[PDB]
């Protein structure tokens, strides 16, 4: 097909895919359950919650019109992590493994 939906094709079968594999991705894997987690605050800081299986769901369901709008939610789920928690946390260096493992994905996304 054309360039754009290769593009969303390697997102889902590709990016989506390779993160989830990698070790770190488990915290990612759903939306966060603030009363399982015991954080009552997590929904007043983060406006824009953002996860994995969202972001399934949405490219199973062909919800993006293009690839740039999924890799706004990707941004946004590194970004939740980031903002929520402190310097040195073990959640933000686990973040920023699979920030850096999105990255290098990216950096071969199809331009055709
Ligand atoms: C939401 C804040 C931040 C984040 O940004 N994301 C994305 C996150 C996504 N998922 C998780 N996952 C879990 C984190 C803790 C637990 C767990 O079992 N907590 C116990 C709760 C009861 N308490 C007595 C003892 C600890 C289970 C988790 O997944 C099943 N944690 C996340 N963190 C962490 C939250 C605490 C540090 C940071
Ligand atoms: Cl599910």
């Amino acid at each position: 097909g054309a360039a754009s939906t290769n593009q969303l094709q390697y997102l889902q079968k590709v990016v989506l895919k390779d993160l989830w594999k990698h070790s770190f991705s488990w915290p990612f894997q759903r939306p966060v359950d603030a009363v399982k987690l015991q954080l009552p605050d997590y929904y007043t800081i983060i406006k824009n919650p953002m996860d994995l299986n969202t972001i399934k769901k949405r490219l199973e369901n062909k919800y993006y019109a293009k690839a740039s709008e999924c890799i706004e939610d990707f941004n946004t789920m590194f970004s939740n992590c980031y903002l929520y928690n402190k310097p040195g946390d073990d959640i933000v260096l686990m973040a920023q493994a699979l920030e850096k493992l999105f990255m290098q994905k990216l950096s071969q996304m199809p331009q055709e």
